[PDB]
């Protein structure tokens, strides 16, 4: 069902949270080799999550589930804010700009935390 597809998507999102937190520790510790690997892992996780969310939104549209569509349109817009910040963080790591990396890291945390009430709303709406 679309609901079980959302739970699978939510698990992928939680995997990115876990990897993000271990990447933040590695960055603090200056373990740049680890950070590089975690950033590649996160890019793959965010790509997969984005694809699953788009399939969920498309399915809700085909089902005529107007409320789920509204919430998913809002949530996917917020996902793209997070993705833009993530990509900037990756660039800051490539460039050696730790000040920017820290800034983007905290912003990705706040964007993600803000977006969680809506994430739970979507589960109930599908």
């Amino acid at each position: 069902s679309v609901k079980s597809e959302y739970a699978e998507a939510a698990a992928v999102g939680q995997e990115a949270v876990a990897v993000f937190n271990t990447m933040k520790a590695a960055f603090q510790n200056g373990d740049k080799e680890a950070v590089a690997q975690y950033l590649a892992r996160l890019a793959s996780l965010y790509t997969r999550h984005e694809e699953l969310l788009n399939r969920i939104l498309e399915k809700a549209r085909r089902e005529g589930n107007k409320e789920a569509v509204t919430l998913m349109n809002e949530f996917t817009a917020t996902f793209q804010t997070g993705k833009s910040i993530f990509n900037a963080m990756v660039a800051a790591f490539k460039n050696g700009d730790d000040d920017s990396f820290e800034s983007y890291l905290q912003a990705l945390e706040k964007v993600t935390a803000k977006g969680e009430t809506l994430a739970d709303q979507i589960a109930k709406a599908l």
